[PDB]
């Protein structure tokens, strides 16, 4: 149940903070702004960002590690999909994939101890 999951959610909260710290350009920490990118949903079926992941975490939407990891991976893959390779966005998503992936590998090991 939800109370039994408390330590797991504590682990996710810490992991999310570590992931969000990898957003050195501050471009993955709010939804892509549809006022400035009005075609974004034409292209991307499930937007994701670190603020939305925090909201999801606090709303009990992540009950296992895979579901959490899936949403992080969308932050990356949506950005690679929407943007051309020779963009600040694409390069930033590659950096995030690498650095965030290291965070997740360590965090998954700690989750396995639970
Ligand atoms: C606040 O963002 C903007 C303000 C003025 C003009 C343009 C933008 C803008 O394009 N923001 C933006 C585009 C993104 C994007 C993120 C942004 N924002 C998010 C907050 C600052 C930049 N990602 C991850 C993308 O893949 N795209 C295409």
């Amino acid at each position: 149940m939800e109370m039994q999951l408390t330590p797991f959610l504590i682990l996710l909260r810490k992991t999310l903070e570590q992931l969000q710290e990898k957003d050195t350009g501050n471009i993955f920490s709010e939804p892509v702004p549809l006022s400035e990118v009005p075609d974004y949903l034409d292209h991307i079926k499930k937007p994701m960002d670190f603020f939305t992941m925090k909201q999801n975490l606090e709303a009990y939407r992540y009950l296992n590690f895979d579901d959490f990891e899936e949403d992080f991976n969308l932050i990356v893959s949506n950005c690679l999909k929407y943007n051309a390779k020779d963009t600040i966005f694409y390069r930033a998503a590659v950096r995030l994939r690498e650095q965030g992936g290291a965070v997740l590998r360590q965090a998954r090991r700690q989750a396995e101890k639970m």
